[PDB]
């Protein structure tokens, strides 16, 4: 929110960070079962993105990066490749959040985890 991914979410969606860090079955810590909607699928993919970074030896949950937003889009930067990779995962997710604003549903914010059912899609 005052931190990097949160700041990117706010810039790209017009929403508060708090409206995406606990949404559906995947936005927020961990994730299981079937994503509730397209925005949730952005978070399923983002989780997979961090998994890939972790396997490369990065710590994406802790990496801090630099970025700007202009009209060509989101520009990523950071001293290290792991910082830039984390930015790239976040950028993809924030763009996915913006793309799917049309089906964002307030009822899925702070979704009770017990409501998550079905299989867990593979990465
Ligand atoms: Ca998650
Ligand atoms: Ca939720
Ligand atoms: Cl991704
Ligand atoms: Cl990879
Ligand atoms: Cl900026
Ligand atoms: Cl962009
Ligand atoms: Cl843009
Ligand atoms: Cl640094
Ligand atoms: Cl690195
Ligand atoms: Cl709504
Ligand atoms: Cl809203």
């Amino acid at each position: 929110n005052l931190v990097q991914f949160g700041v990117m979410i706010e810039k790209m969606t017009g929403k508060s960070a708090l409206q995406y860090n606990d949404y559906g079955c995947y936005c927020g810590i961990g994730g299981s079962h079937w994503p509730v909607d397209q925005t949730d699928w952005c978070c399923h993919a983002h989780d997979c993105c961090y998994g890939r970074l972790e396997k490369l030896g990065c710590e994406p949950k802790l990496e801090k990066y630099l970025f700007s937003v202009s009209e060509r889009g989101i520009f990523c930067a950071g001293r290290t490749t792991c910082q830039r990779l984390t930015c790239e995962c976040d950028k993809r997710a924030a763009l996915c959040f913006r793309r799917n604003l049309g089906t964002y549903n307030r009822k899925y914010a702070h979704y009770p985890n017990k409501l998550c059912t079905g299989p867990t899609p593979p990465c």
